[PDB]
């Protein structure tokens, strides 16, 4: 189960609940020095984070983020 | 950064550098990345192969320096 962000979906979701996560994907994309992709493979752990900066469980914000097409199905 | 020679890591004496090795290995299972000459890792594991090695994790930086495993911009 790799963990990928399709970032092109994450900027065409509103921001008052998409900011949190945006940023996130943001710091890792500068700490890697690549700001280039399409598409950004994040740690088991980072989900976990997440999961606490959006008041949900792993698996809740995993369905949120299956919907926006941010997440894609396989991440179950 | 935390740079590992593997080259170089395969000739160290096995009795220093065994557990560090098999370390290696299995990241490089994990990313299925079988096939580098250098692998960089975690800063994070700095503590785990201190704690494998029974030493600080500085002595360990020290350490894998002199070996010529890791490189010095690590210190
Ligand atoms: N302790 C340790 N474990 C390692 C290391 N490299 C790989 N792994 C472990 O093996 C899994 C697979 O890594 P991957 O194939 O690169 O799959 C990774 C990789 O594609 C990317 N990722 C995570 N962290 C980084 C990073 O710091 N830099 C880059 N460029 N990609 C990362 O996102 C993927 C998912 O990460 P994970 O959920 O953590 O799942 C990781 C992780 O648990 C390492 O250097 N140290
Ligand atoms: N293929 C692969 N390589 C790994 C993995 N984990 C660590 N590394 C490699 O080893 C470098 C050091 O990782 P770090 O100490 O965690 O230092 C990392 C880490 O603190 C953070 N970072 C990069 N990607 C991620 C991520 O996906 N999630 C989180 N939470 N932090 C990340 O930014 C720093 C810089 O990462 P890099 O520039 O890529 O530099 C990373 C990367 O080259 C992995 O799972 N897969
Ligand atoms: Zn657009
Ligand atoms: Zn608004």
């Amino acid at each position: 189960p790799k963990l990928v962000l399709d970032l092109e979906r994450l900027a065409h979701v509103p921001q008052e609940k998409a900011g949190p996560l945006q940023r996130y994907a943001a710091t890792i994309q500068s700490q890697r020095g690549a700001y280039n992709g399409k598409v950004l493979s994040i740690r088991q752990d980072d989900l976990r984070t997440l999961a606490v900066i959006y008041d949900q469980s792993p698996s809740v914000l995993t369905e949120q983020l299956i919907s926006w097409g941010v997440l894609d199905a396989d991440a179950r």
